């Protein structure tokens, strides 16, 4: 099951829209490409809002593999702030580089959702 981004160009497994800081998600992430991405191609996770520009990720970067990223256990360690969220920002580096935003926002807390 996967997800479309604001890029056309670009799908993602789902993320939970909340979820308990450093721990392991429900679903591997990985970002698939649907238009022309070389093999090898680099893309690097990063999430943020107003107060965190880029707050810390576990294994937040993964290669191009037949038009798949696969990310190995994408982890958020820093907590995303009391009544505030997470925006993903997917980066291809292909040339030139294209990037994506996740179609919603991810809360992360210490407890996570009660
Ligand atoms: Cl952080």
């Amino acid at each position: 099951e996967l997800v479309r981004t604001d890029s056309p160009n670009f799908l993602c497994s789902v993320l939970p829209t909340h979820w308990r800081c450093n721990k392991t998600l429900p679903i591997a992430f990985k970002v698939v490409a649907l238009g022309d991405v070389p093999d090898g191609t680099l893309v690097t996770v990063m999430a943020g809002n107003d107060e965190n520009y880029s707050a810390e990720l576990r294994n937040a970067t993964a290669a191009m593999k037949n038009q798949v990223a696969r990310f190995n256990d994408l982890r958020f360690v820093g907590r995303s702030g009391r009544g505030k969220s997470f925006t993903l920002t997917i980066t291809v580096f292909t040339n030139p580089p294209q990037v994506a935003t996740y179609h919603r926002a991810i809360k992360i807390t210490v407890d996570g959702p009660r």
